[PDB]
């Protein structure tokens, strides 16, 4: 019923000061099953929002669709429909990448509003890995 796809760009990006937007992870999240909400963890060396490369460099990533609450560390989206949701974490124009692969490690947790308060009924870690030339 709760369901996770992530994946890093099945395209081909290059290195470079970046022309455009470019998306860097693809984040679907969905369920039939009544909900309020989703968000995303950062876990790991992504702790804050980043992607780390093999070589070290940490580059800030964002969301299309989430909001973005530095004090949780944390993305999330409110939304009570049954539609797969599909989200872009990607980097802004201007945006200089390498000749590298680049990591983002997190947690979505799919949650239920209760009148105060906001309650986990699902949780997946996502991963991957996305490679620049």
């Amino acid at each position: 019923t709760f369901h996770v796809d992530f994946a890093p760009n099945t395209g081909e990006i290059f290195a470079g000061k970046q022309p455009g937007d470019v998306t860097m992870f693809t984040l679907t999240m969905g369920d039939t099953a009544p909900h309020g909400g989703w968000r995303l963890i950062p876990t790991g060396d992504s702790k804050g929002g980043y992607m780390i490369s093999a070589d070290g460099d940490y580059v800030g990533l964002y969301s299309y669709m989430m909001s973005w609450v530095g004090i949780d560390n944390n993305w999330y989206i409110n939304d009570d429909s049954p539609k797969d949701i599909k989200d872009h974490l990607y980097v802004k124009a201007g945006t200089v990448l390498k000749p590298t692969t680049y990591k983002f490690t997190g947690r979505v947790e799919e949650y239920v509003f209760n009148d105060k308060q906001s309650t986990v009924i699902n949780s997946k870690d996502v991963s991957g890995e996305v490679t620049v030339k």
